[PDB]
């Protein structure tokens, strides 16, 4: 539970940050810990 | 919790699953879930 991170469009969720990019299923998503 | 998943070089570990690519720090990684 937690210390992990998620891909999200179009932004991450206010509290986390952006580190990179994800690329999933043919599409880029902002990668956020 | 926040996110679930991780960025491995070169390969996600036990438990895991590839679900795609993270684009971190200039390079390449394995997006595990």
């Amino acid at each position: 539970c937690g210390g992990a991170c998620y891909c999200r469009i179009p932004a991450c969720i206010a509290g986390e940050r952006r580190y990179g990019t994800c690329i999933y299923q043919g599409r880029l998503w902002a990668f956020c810990c």
